């Protein structure tokens, strides 16, 4: 996508150096945003081959409350098996916090059931957020939370939200983020009868690994096609009843994909 | 100044009406990012007359984990008040959460500190975060943050921070909202010994008050005058041992006042 490959020209020519936890080196940016009107098209990369499959279960999974990787497995999904401990547990990741955010006073906060409910008797809030930054837990937790925040709007019947991704790795993580998201608004617009409107993204330290200039100089070359459409087969009960057979990804035509190691 | 008079005009270019809890109406924009080189002077405001009296006063109460208006009282500052209880308490709000955000296994986080051991030891890190967004207490809040998220950077021997402000009162609190964060900046940087480095400020609903609409383009035909610079007089032994008198702002000629009600 053009705001994709401006993002990644941008981190070329202004980043910094730096070293980083996994002693790789990157090219680092800090503070971007870009905004991604979905009436215009599901945000997928297309200079590249995404993989729809990963993409899809991990938000079901996230939506589950799951944080083993168990369910993940059984769809052939591996994009969390470096982080998992000898059982599969992630620790109270993403999925604990959406769905049971645990209070000092032992009691839990469904975030998705709230935003529901606030989507639907109470559009016009300035409060409508799902924080996965929970400073209590981090250090049970497997990885930090790299999109550890977001915010939904209505405006005219349309629905927005923003992402706050602290760290992000530009070229592999990116792209399944932005599809992800876009993915959610899509499910909550659907089971709010709202239209979609805005994914606006914004990161704190956005970066690209030392070992992936090739990729990326390569991806810049290729030029962008048009986005594709998403269809929901189905409108389930509720926004906890997804399957993966309800969703298409009509016109999806991409360059080939491209390899590149993923920093542990 | 430039950025903060350009955000107002694309408010007023872009925004859709809408209607908010007070109960006033006010013209929003979802999604917006701008960023100040602190280098380049203090940024406060000067197409009309700020007062810095309160904003120093609000983050010195802020450090000390204080969420009782007393403080602020003594030091005559009401920015505060209307929100307040009887026993002037706010409940667990920002000084609370930086100083002392409550994990679930009866411990206590104090953020600042985390961030300036993060600072000096781990610079390179990219969770260098303060969070006030704590879902299991926003109930006891008298009112939920809206500067919810900062996140540090540092890169070239200089430090930048980047805030993410839920909600935004474009005319009343951001020129507040911004010269705290600055300021915060300025004095995190001299700790860790440190230069000034940007200060991105980004916004999720980001509104203007329907009856602050003739303020507001009065103060658009207002060229904005030099930036400030600011002097701290004294280096304390730690972040928490400032006072109001080592804070020196020198060439502020601003614009006179524009007075404009607060909306409780
Ligand atoms: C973001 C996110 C989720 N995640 C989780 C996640 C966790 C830690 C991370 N750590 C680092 N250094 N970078 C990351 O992008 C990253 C991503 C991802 C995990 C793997 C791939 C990946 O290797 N992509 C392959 C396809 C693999 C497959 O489908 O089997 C690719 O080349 O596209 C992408 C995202
Ligand atoms: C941000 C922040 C902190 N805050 C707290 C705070 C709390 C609730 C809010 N509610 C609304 N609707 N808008 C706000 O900006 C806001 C700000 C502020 C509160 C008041 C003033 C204010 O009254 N400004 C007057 C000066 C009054 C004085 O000197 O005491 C002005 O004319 O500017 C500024 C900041
Ligand atoms: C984390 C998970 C995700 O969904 N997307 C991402 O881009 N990442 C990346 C960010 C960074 O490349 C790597 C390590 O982050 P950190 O060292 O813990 O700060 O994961
Ligand atoms: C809150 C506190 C501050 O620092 N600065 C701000 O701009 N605000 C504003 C946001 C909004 O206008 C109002 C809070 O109301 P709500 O919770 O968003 O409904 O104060």
């Amino acid at each position: 996508m053009k705001q994709y490959l401006e993002l990644m020209q941008k981190v070329l020519d202004e980043g910094t150096q730096k070293n980083d936890r996994t002693g790789t080196g990157t090219l680092s940016i800090f503070g971007h945003q870009m905004r991604f009107n979905l009436q215009d098209g599901f945000p997928l990369v297309t200079t590249k081959r995404c993989h729809l499959r990963s993409i899809i279960h991990e938000l079901l999974w996230f939506l589950q409350g799951d944080t083993n990787i168990a369910y993940l497995h059984e769809n052939n999904v591996t994009i969390w098996d470096e982080w998992a401990d000898e059982n599969g547990d992630l620790g109270p990741v993403y999925g604990k916090q959406w769905r049971a955010w645990p209070t000092p006073d032992g009691r839990h906060i469904d975030q998705i059931t709230t935003v529901l409910n606030q989507l639907k008797n109470d559009p016009d809030s300035r409060r409508i957020i799902v924080s996965a930054w929970n400073v209590g837990e981090l250090d049970k937790m497997a990885l930090a939370p790299c999109h550890a925040f977001f915010q939904f709007y209505v405006a005219d019947g349309k629905l927005s939200c923003q992402l706050y991704q602290r760290s992000c790795n530009v070229f592999l993580g990116l792209p399944f983020n932005i599809a992800s998201y876009a993915l959610l608004v899509h499910m909550m617009a659907q089971q709010c009868d709202l239209e979609v409107g805005d994914f606006v993204w914004t990161g704190g330290d956005t970066h690209l690994y030392s070992n992936h200039m090739d990729q990326t100089h390569l991806q810049l070359s290729r030029e962008p096609r048009p986005l594709p459409k998403l269809i929901i087969k189905r409108k389930p009960e509720s926004i906890f009843d997804y399957r993966f057979e309800d969703f298409e990804i009509e016109g999806y035509d991409p360059h080939p994909g491209i390899k590149a190691p993923v920093a542990i």
